[PDB]
């Protein structure tokens, strides 16, 4: 699609069969998930959140529709306020900010 | 331009004369550059910051050129580690989303 910023750009997303709503951040470079049901292995990591340092599972080869279209990376799944799809999935996507 | 994703968005702006590099930003709402000379009237404002928050100077009205595209908005001005432009600005230089 063509997304203007007058709103925030928030999408509907696919991850794990479910259907979610997600900003999407050219100002992230990572994917930041709230807490599902996801099958698979997973490491610990920490990032940045409101308040202090969130703790996440990083899952690797996650695949996941963004407004329709699939894309495979890596999916940092944790207590955040917003689904935030990153540079890492914008990229598969093939998404560009233009002006 | 066209932008992708690969790297950082990174671009140059000119604000108060000055020429610095900031990040375009579709996940932020506001624009926030780090401290500066700027001429006239301000308001205090305090947002979330990496470790909490900060404080800011908020300008209005401030004439600023985003890789050559000349926009007017609000600006908070204060100690960020990454000069910021949210979308308040890039909906005045007509910044798109597309995939």
């Amino acid at each position: 699609p063509q997304i203007t910023l007058w709103k925030r750009p928030l999408v509907t997303i696919k991850i794990g069969g479910q259907l979610k709503e997600a900003l999407l951040d050219t100002g992230a470079d990572d994917t930041v998930i709230e807490e599902m049901s996801l099958p698979g292995r997973w490491k610990p990591k920490m990032i940045g959140g409101i308040g202090g340092l969130i703790k996440v599972r990083q899952y690797d080869q996650i695949i996941i529709e963004i407004a329709g279209h699939k894309a495979i990376g890596t999916v940092l799944v944790g207590p955040t306020p917003v689904n935030i799809i990153g540079r890492n999935l914008l990229t598969q996507i093939g998404a560009t900010l233009n002006f």
